[PDB]
């Protein structure tokens, strides 16, 4: 997947999350920046549905570590991508929501969608 289909690509989710979800414009691209309200609930559905549409998450919310890896390692090298894997695969919550929302967040520390566009 070249780096200007995965930039394609995530103006594709992030178009059909934002119509799925009813999030306000200003809130995605606060997510697409990277700076997530995590406690949000439409930043947390639009969070899910980004991660459910990549794979990432299948549709019970079982969270696929290989499905970020494959993604990431488009964008940083490989033992970052590795040590974002350990850093983000295991954040201590239980409610699958606001899990969405803290593995984007944790995500975006690597790298946020929006600085994708600018590769
Ligand atoms: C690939 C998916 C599902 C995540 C968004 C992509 C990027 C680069 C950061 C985040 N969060």
């Amino acid at each position: 997947m070249t780096i200007e289909e995965l930039k394609t690509r995530l103006h594709t989710e992030q178009s059909v999350c934002k119509t799925e979800t009813g999030i306000d414009q200003q809130k995605a691209n606060d997510v697409i920046e990277g700076n997530i309200d995590v406690e949000d609930k439409k930043v947390q559905l639009y969070c899910e549905c980004i991660l459910k549409n990549f794979n990432i998450l299948d549709k019970n919310n079982v969270f696929k570590p290989q499905g970020i890896k494959a993604v990431m390692e488009l964008l940083i090298d490989e033992n970052s991508v590795k040590q974002l894997v350990s850093d983000c695969s295991t954040i201590s919550e239980e409610n699958p929501h606001l899990k969405a929302s803290k593995l984007v967040q944790c995500v975006s520390k690597y790298k946020t969608m929006k600085s994708v566009d600018f590769l």
